[PDB]
């Protein structure tokens, strides 16, 4: 028993990180067979960043303009080209520590681990989620670009997520590995901004299933409801609608406690309208909406890689 | 900027992960150079529950009685012993993947990365810290014994926890790397309990001072507060007493944000009086106590956010 915010373990990935030097300018890179990924604006200057053609900018740009270090190891560049705003250098040697991988690209929503990097090295390990308006709250200091987000299936690593930038409300915008943004950003030094954030709530719902589950029940009503009158109250709260595709997610944990999934929307319904009167639910007083539904049945039932 | 649960790289400590088997039980073991440890309830049997005799059960055991797989590959035991409530298995091969690594006890209110696993397979990676009555809690299910937590500052591994058992209020107890538990708890079926527990007050103050590093300061005050004052407030909300040892472990935080240390406690004071009034801290509804000054130094800018 118990509940807490879990990582994947991070050791497959952890022997992708190097070190990408472009300039003055050093972040972090994944080796994957004979190539690194990085970000693009890795070869730009301070002026270059304030309305960068990157086209020119790389055509500029040659071999011998890259270092990459692996721990204590240069690996020689050998080739060099751009996807989307993604940077590829190939390298003289395949990286023989790769993993089974896929690069996949997630919704808003889902969740993933971040390995937190710095001049090639690991740092720390922590679990988030793509939001509605598809930053994601990080931690993340100067040096952390390419710093990557994944996912582990068995012993297929799936990343989604390359760190490009802060906003200026200190979260977190990047792309998938195939350098598509996740939102309306763009990787140069002008005016940006989250927009509004919306509550997850197919995950609120899954983690007061977890919580259920391990014995927190003060929140059950004897009442339901029904889709189209709970989601007047979402909007209502900023919730993200609910649709029959997330009832139907939610299905098992429904089953398993005994508590529709209409059933403990009219819990929620209560605890938006109401508040919790006090009371915490697995020890937080806010309601949690960075669990999904697979999380809370992996973490539940002891699913391991 | 942000502030996250920050756990530790966890790859050199799962080449480490393999499971033992003894009888009927299956659990995770370490495997470090050439000996693997695990909890030694691994020989115990459903009778012996209650009161077990350890030197009894384990005497009857030879080596061949112990199975050890790591990954696909089957580690053959040459010799065991046991210290405290830790059994040490000796195999015949070292671990190629053994990092640098050392024992440690910890103290309550230390933190540190569990590696959460099952069948000798990691599942997953949390922060824990040890609660002020020896207690941690954590997240595990059945077969999750022999799960180990863990510090990395400076690509040294710092083992300090090995998992054995589930209280009845759902938290965990475990021992050090020599086997010796955390608290009064023992490996045996017994009417056991936790203790009442405690806000760890250092780590608190701590957290408020990322708070402030990170850009925020709405909760300070006016005010400031003697120790001897503080500790009498503050051990009315359930709060560990602050000492001076505490007060000096936060000096380099109050040198970074101009807050005096005394004056964070002032502060604290006020919260606990007022609670937060709708706003958050750090994306808190509720005061964080399982962050310690160190982790904060690890983690947030050496710039304040002013
Ligand atoms: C023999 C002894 C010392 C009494 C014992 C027995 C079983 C286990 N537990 C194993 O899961 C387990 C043991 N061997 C393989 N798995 C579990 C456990 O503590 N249940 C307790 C139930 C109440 C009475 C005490 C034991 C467990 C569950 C979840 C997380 N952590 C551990 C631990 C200790
Ligand atoms: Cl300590
Ligand atoms: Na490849
Ligand atoms: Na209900």
């Amino acid at each position: 028993s118990g509940f807490r915010k879990m990582a994947f373990p991070s050791g497959k990935v952890e022997g992708c990180m190097v070190q990408v030097t472009c300039g003055t300018t050093t972040l972090n890179g994944l080796w994957l067979d004979d190539v690194v990924y990085c970000p693009r604006h890795v070869i730009c200057t301070s002026e270059d960043m304030l309305n960068p053609n990157y086209e020119d900018l790389l055509i500029r740009k040659s071999n011998h303009n890259f270092l990459v270090q692996a721990g204590n190891v240069q690996l020689r560049v050998i080739g060099h080209s751009m996807q989307n705003c993604v940077l590829k250098l190939k390298v003289d040697t395949a990286n023989p520590k790769t993993p089974k991988y896929k690069f996949v690209r997630i919704q808003p929503g889902q969740t993933f681990s971040v390995l937190a990097c710095y001049n090639g090295s690991p740092s720390g390990v922590y679990q988030c989620a793509m939001r509605p308006n598809f930053t994601i709250k990080g931690s993340f200091l100067n040096g952390s670009c390419g710093s990557v987000g994944f996912n582990i299936d068995y012993d297929c690593v799936s990343f989604c997520y390359m760190h490009h930038m802060e906003l200026p409300t200190g979260v977190h915008a990047g792309t998938d590995l195939e350098g598509n943004f996740y939102g309306p950003f763009v990787d140069r030094q002008t005016a940006q901004a989250a927009g509004t954030d919306t509550t997850i709530t197919v995950n609120v719902l899954a983690w007061l299933y977890a919580a259920v589950i391990n014995g927190d029940r003060w929140f059950l009503n004897r009442f339901t409801t029904t889709l189209n009158d709970f989601n007047l109250v979402a909007m209502k709260y900023n919730y993200e609608p609910l649709t029959q595709d997330h009832v139907d997610i939610l299905g098992p944990l429904s089953a398993q406690t005994g508590i529709a999934v209409l059933d403990m929307c009219a819990s929620l319904k209560e605890l938006l309208q109401n508040g919790m009167n006090g009371r915490t639910i697995l020890g937080s007083a806010l309601l949690e909406d960075e669990f999904t539904p697979f999380d809370v049945v992996r973490q539940c039932s002891g699913v391991t890689f």
